[PDB]
């Protein structure tokens, strides 16, 4: 269950992977021992042929599905034939040593090939499931999602061992509103695992002082409490081990367990990785997450804690309905007095080393309009940065500085413009939000023309072309349910399209 395959293989696990006897550093994290580790351990010490020896006492990863659909099939239809083609139920592990956990219901995963299911992109697929009228499955993976936080704690970057120390942008408590949209107290029902999860998030805030920081919660010299990323553990990830081993390596002037904590910790912000955390974004040893507050986590933790308040008052509790409103206005106040860039104007990030406010311009930055924590002047400001410097031909730009990190320019990633869109909708700009809109449709329609396929991430230079990227054609979550989403926002619901049209309005 529960043991991460590092420390259950110790020394054996560091030797293969160091060996790089396979192409993938995940392929062996996932390898299923076939009798005790102790006993694998043991015999290995003694007969020091590495892969003979691996494939004797491994069952590894099954060379998964490659799943064709028929051609010729319309971008919506080719979508929404996906959702039944990459739901998957993983009811029991192989065994006691397997690192997959098991969840109770039906998942929808990215792709075919994908061999676990992960928290934030978990929303966007669920956007596409919701359009498509896919409620069960909405409901299957909620419930999957709250025996997590029920079992662990929190929701784990996926349901694997190696990913239990660590979470993801926390998109539950929006899941449950989509949920409520069509099972109305889908909120009331899930506030107990609401509240447990907000608790992970603020762990130790109580004992803080200015200027101290704990776990995922932090608190400013003038009190403000604001939330970071962060990783339990401090060791290379099981599932890139000789990537980060050789990272730390480049850099030996820190200590290596502090680049591991934050090379982990940018895995759990989503953005794996981004000029956005490193000191030099040329040099991934100059990572440095979880001494950065990130405005979009806390954009995320204050839309928490206002449908934390919701539920409550739902619930009829006017104590608890109360504090949450309470906490959700200190956090809308933190926002504006710490992760507002005037000199820039735009929301930022807040550096903890220096103490002040970053000027990077980075997509995160919609994200305060995104859950409507931002003013109505400070909203019109990111919009004139937006269509000023991240749109380009193809969407959203997820920053300017083309790294070659893939949560950098020149790639937009579906999630988002999905943000982009709806957050500069909220606050009425909606010539940028349909220019967004339309960019990256028109980018997923002509990739989907030339490619015949959806993938993880798109080139915005141009349109047609998206990544390194998925293989397969059974193809991507997010992008699908996204893509969804706008597809119907283009076109009248009385006649919806299954194309994206050729000229925008």
């Amino acid at each position: 269950q529960t043991t991460s395959p590092d420390i259950l293989l110790g020394p054996l696990f560091n030797d293969v992977q160091s060996a790089k006897l396979f192409p993938d550093q995940k392929t062996f994290a996932d390898a299923v021992p076939k009798s005790d580790p102790l006993m694998i351990l043991a015999d290995y010490r003694m007969q020091h042929d590495l892969r003979h020896f691996v494939e004797m006492n491994f069952t590894l990863p099954a060379e998964g599905e490659k799943y064709v659909p028929p051609a010729g099939q319309s971008l919506r239809e080719h979508i929404d034939d996906l959702w039944p083609v990459l739901t998957r139920t993983t009811d029991k592990a192989s065994n006691k040593w397997d690192s997959l956990l098991p969840l109770p219901k039906p998942y929808v995963v990215p792709g075919g090939r994908f061999r676990e299911v992960y928290y934030w992109d978990s929303y966007f697929t669920m956007l596409g499931l919701a359009e498509s009228d896919h409620w069960d499955k909405i409901s299957d993976m909620v419930d999957n999602f709250a025996y997590e936080i029920d079992t662990f704690g929190h929701i784990p970057n996926g349901n694997r061992s190696y990913y239990l120390s660590r979470s993801q942008p926390p998109f539950f408590s929006m899941m449950v509103e989509l949920l409520a949209t069509h099972d109305s107290d889908a909120l009331k029902k899930y506030r107990p695992q609401m509240e447990k999860e907000y608790a992970y998030w603020m762990d130790g805030v109580d004992a803080l002082q200015p200027g101290q920081a704990n776990k995922r919660v932090v608190k400013l010299d003038d009190g403000a409490i604001l939330n970071r990323y962060w990783d339990d553990r401090d060791t290379p990830r099981p599932e890139s081990w000789l990537d980060d081993v050789n990272t730390a390596k480049s850099n030996p002037n820190r200590p290596a367990t502090e680049i591991y904590r934050d090379l982990r910790s940018a895995a759990a912000s989503g953005w794996d990785f981004s000029s956005r955390w490193m000191d030099d974004p040329q040099k991934l040893g100059t990572i440095r997450t979880t001494s950065i507050v990130p405005v979009d986590l806390n954009a995320l933790m204050f839309k928490m804690e206002k449908l934390l308040a919701r539920a409550s008052q739902e619930s009829g509790d006017a104590a608890s309905a109360s504090k949450y409103e309470a906490l959700a206005t200190a956090r809308q106040k933190a926002i504006e007095s710490h992760l507002w860039n005037d000199k820039e104007g735009w929301y930022a990030d807040y550096d903890l080393k220096s103490k002040k406010v970053r000027n990077q311009l980075t997509a995160a930055a919609l994200f305060p309009l995104y859950v409507k924590a931002a003013a109505q002047d400070r909203a019109d400001k990111v919009a004139a940065a937006t269509s000023s410097r991240l749109l380009k031909p193809g969407g959203i730009a997820t920053t300017t500085v083309n790294s070659g990190q893939q949560w950098d320019a020149p790639n937009g990633w579906a999630p988002l413009q999905w943000v982009a869109a709806e957050g500069l909708q909220n606050y009425g700009q909606e010539k940028v939000s349909m220019d967004v809109t339309w960019r990256f449709l028109k980018n997923v329609q002509h990739t989907y023309d030339r490619e015949k396929k959806l993938v993880e991430k798109y080139d915005v230079s141009t349109t047609g072309t998206g990544g390194g990227e998925y293989p397969l054609q059974d193809g991507f979550g997010w992008s699908n349910g996204v893509t969804l989403k706008m597809l119907d926002r283009v076109c009248p619901k009385a006649k919806p399209c299954d194309s994206v049209p050729e000229n925008q309005p």
